[PDB]
């Protein structure tokens, strides 16, 4: 990608979404979401939020490319859970890249 790095795989985390249905849906579907994130070096962003917003958009978009090719879709529920998953990973990624400065 255009100046994009790829972080290492992270463990899939148990995330609670607050309702019995969403909790079950996520547990049944979490393996279909990213377990690594695309990002740019920290100096390419004015602040953490900018870094994190971009990392999430790129990561989801590119993951929404590989599963489309595989024949599958993402529901609205999927995209919302995925964006919450990816945002946690993107922050973790920033933390690494950050505390080294």
């Amino acid at each position: 990608l255009g100046g994009y790095m790829l972080g290492s795989a992270m463990s899939r985390p148990l995330i609670h979404f607050g309702s019995d249905y969403e909790d079950r849906y996520y547990r049944e579907n979490m393996h279909r979401y990213p377990n690594q994130v695309y990002y740019r070096p920290v100096d390419q962003y004015s602040n953490q939020n900018n870094f994190v917003h971009d990392c999430v958009n790129i990561t989801v978009k590119e993951h929404t490319v590989t599963t489309t090719t595989k024949g599958e879709n993402f529901t609205e529920t999927d995209i919302k859970m995925m964006e919450r998953v990816v945002e946690q990973m993107c922050i973790t990624q920033y933390q690494r890249e950050s505390q080294a400065y």
